[PDB]
């Protein structure tokens, strides 16, 4: 493609991200350094003053490490609605065989989920309910049994992505290029997903560029980090398993478990 | 950022390493799986009795278990060839000595498997320097776990293949993965990553020459990095399986270390 028919296809692109994703990092950013503060939970006690006051969603119908966990589940099925209309907006993608596209979502939105929760990160906690509150790591990392281990991976490959300095403009087109991955199990028509791809690849790297001409081989170095999101995401199905097989409080109403499956 | 120049000077210096370190060339390798040649055609061992023949031609222990022993022996060596191209890739013994050691036992495998992916096809892989082929099929009709133990090599290899890197493409993506600064306790990331900027600016610019059709190929080729790190891990748990099931066999030292942790 031409230069120009790249710049159009990021600007297309970052336009959808801003109406599908309602906290951008932009924002967040301007949350997180203090630049309404948000109200923080940093121990049992101000948790229970937040859902008194904010009263998040992700709360009513037990042990808090578990309110705490089936919380990020319910926060996790919100975005993939967000990430599902973001990627009808992705040029070819409603082309596609409906079956794949269904395929590129199922495998994909783990990896992308990761990579936007890094937008809310800094290496002291994390936002939540739309940037109103904030979580500190120490309070997360303290929960007990598997719990606590459950959070730190995502801090910690979050500080690690955060690094690069990307802004809204690069994950736009970042996030468009996860989806469109031919490799995903199941594909029936793979060649139109790796064209796709293809322009999305060549998009990325004008952007990166463009906007920053200083940084060396950044585009290489964030499609390394895929292999960071791939091997974060196996570990995180690792361990839903090890709860599934151990914690006997977990249950919910069968409807909500079918929701959340 | 470096010169165009430099970087082919850069491109030129690591394929002649290559040449030196590793005998058997994916060039070479291709010469003998195409044919048309008499005096390069391997004998084929696809059974039980070829096996028994191929050591009187090619020149008490249950059949897995010598084939296996036989993929060790050759991994030490792969090792070994690997050792020696490293030394050679600028900067790299001026770095940190703990450093030069980390970098060697994260890096060795994702190279053994990228280089036995020039010795596959579909059917089979070549042993012995070349002078044998060993069937697919053969190798997945092993009994107990040795049965599992290629097959994800040769689905690799597939694909990796279609990507149809020649050796001078493959002698800076060895180099790059060697120099990877995300390797766990290194203790001095920043001269190891300056390394590798060079190293990926040279790949990009020797994929661009050597494919100037084959669009986005670096961004495929790095994409394959992931495949790499996946497979290393499914082969660490099976070995794991092996040593508390087979326990009068035994690794070579080298090999013991570099699996530690
Ligand atoms: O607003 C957002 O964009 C947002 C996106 C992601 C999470 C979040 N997901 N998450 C997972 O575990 C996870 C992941 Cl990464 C990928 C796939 C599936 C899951 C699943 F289903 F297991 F939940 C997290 C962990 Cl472990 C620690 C911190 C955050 C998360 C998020 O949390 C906000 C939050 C809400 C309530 C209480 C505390 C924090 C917000």
């Amino acid at each position: 493609m031409e230069s120009a028919d790249l710049r159009a296809l990021a600007k297309h692109l970052y336009d959808s991200y801003i109406k599908s994703f309602p906290l951008t990092k932009a924002k967040a950013r301007a949350i997180l350094t203090g630049k309404k503060s948000p109200f923080v939970i940093y121990d049992m006690n101000s948790l229970m003053m937040g859902e008194d006051k904010i009263k998040f969603k992700h709360i009513t119908p037990k042990e808090v490490a578990i309110r705490i966990f089936q919380g990020c589940q319910f926060r996790s099925v919100e975005a993939v609605q967000e990430i599902t209309e973001y990627a009808k907006s992705i040029p070819g993608f409603v082309n596609l065989d409906l079956n794949d596209q269904v395929t590129l979502l199922k495998y994909g939105v783990h990896e992308i989920i990761y990579t936007m929760l890094a937008s809310l990160m800094n290496k002291d906690g994390v936002l939540i309910s739309e940037g109103q509150g904030f979580m500190t790591r120490e309070f997360l990392k303290s929960l007990r049994k598997p719990f606590g281990d459950f959070m730190e991976p995502k801090f910690e490959f979050a500080v690690k992505f955060n690094a690069l300095e990307l802004d809204d403009s690069d994950l736009a087109i970042f996030i468009a290029v996860i989806i469109l991955s031919g490799d995903r199990p199941g594909l029936l028509n793979v060649k139109p997903i790796e064209d796709i791809q293809d322009n999305l690849l060549q998009a990325l790297e004008l952007q990166l560029k463009l906007n920053h001409p200083e940084s060396s081989q950044l585009f290489a170095k964030l499609l390394q980090k895929m292999t960071d999101l791939r091997q974060i995401v196996t570990e995180h199905v690792q361990l839903l398993q090890v709860i599934k097989k151990t914690e006997t409080d977990m249950s919910l109403h069968p409807l909500l478990q079918e929701i959340y499956k």
